[PDB]
């Protein structure tokens, strides 16, 4: 158990790294609704990982 919430820590940061990465590509193309959609979509999975994370702490 300790060892997956390490795995899912790691992939928490990992996908918090993507989300500002195309938060940023979105912000140059301001070709901007698909990326307003993916950001919102990977928040929205970063929030309910985030929520899983605080479930397993």
């Amino acid at each position: 158990t300790v060892d997956q919430v390490e795995e899912l820590r790691r992939d928490l940061r990992i996908k918090s790294q993507e989300l500002e990465v195309k938060n940023a590509a979105a912000n140059d193309k301001l070709e901007y609704a698909v990326l307003i959609s993916e950001a919102q979509a990977i928040k929205a999975d970063l929030a309910a990982v985030e929520a899983k994370v605080n479930r397993s702490t």
